[PDB]
């Protein structure tokens, strides 16, 4: 019970309904989470399978300051492109390999196609360092594709909240053409390899099964 309790404790200290109280506070969460192993959250058995399919979501905690969850992905399964408005997400591969692709908007905010720049397009393999995304940097729009069985540990602050207007919006590449691959933004910054994204409702193909958490109990 040590690790998950120490992790939850650091989150209560470091995270607020406006987000991480500070970068130093956030790094303290990251330092704990970097030491996670499958046994700490009860996934030692799923972790040895590393060698159209439904994804499992384990909710470890939700409150107004932060959310903690784990996605267990079977090979070839996909988390489609989505964003995290106003949110910071700390995230960590527990086991397995996956492909991540992420973007950030080319410009600051003001259902039409909007230009975004590529930030990450790479496979990750355990052990792999914890990643961080911010409201406007670090790849706030991302998608995941499982190579092996894999499991992502996710800390979101603040959590999604549709009544507070922090929805999980899904995105597709715009079919519209005569859209330029290279644009110039504020301060004359040149953005090459632009991708034009538009909101869309995720396909009925996408199934998240909520599954009860069965690891070391958290004392809340
Ligand atoms: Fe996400």
């Amino acid at each position: 019970p040590y690790f998950i309790q120490r992790l939850f404790n650091t989150c209560k200290s470091s995270l607020s309904p406006n987000g991480p109280v500070s970068e130093e506070a956030l790094d303290k969460v990251r330092n704990v989470l970097e030491k996670i192993k499958p046994s700490d959250v009860g996934l030692e058995q799923e972790a040895q399978l590393v060698r159209l399919p439904a994804i499992k979501y384990l909710q470890l905690h939700e409150c107004d300051s932060f959310s903690i969850g784990i996605f267990c992905m079977p090979p070839g399964s996909i988390i489609p492109l989505h964003n995290h408005p106003g949110m910071t997400v700390l995230s960590k591969l527990v086991y397995g390999s996956m492909h991540v692709k992420s973007y950030d908007w080319a410009e600051p905010d003001q259902l039409q196609a909007r230009p975004a720049k590529l930030v990450k397009d790479i496979d990750m393999t355990s052990p792999s360092p914890a990643t961080t995304l911010y409201p406007t940097t670090g790849g706030n729009i991302h998608c995941f594709k499982a190579i092996t069985h894999c499991a992502i540990f996710d800390i979101l602050s603040p959590p999604y909240s549709s009544t507070h207007g922090r929805h999980c919006n899904y995105f597709r590449k715009s079919p519209m053409l005569d859209l330029p691959g290279e644009i110039e933004v504020m301060n004359g910054e040149v953005i090459s390899n632009v991708t034009w994204l538009e909101e869309y409702q995720p396909p009925d193909n996408f199934v998240i099964w909520r599954v009860p958490y069965r690891g070391p109990v958290i004392r809340k």
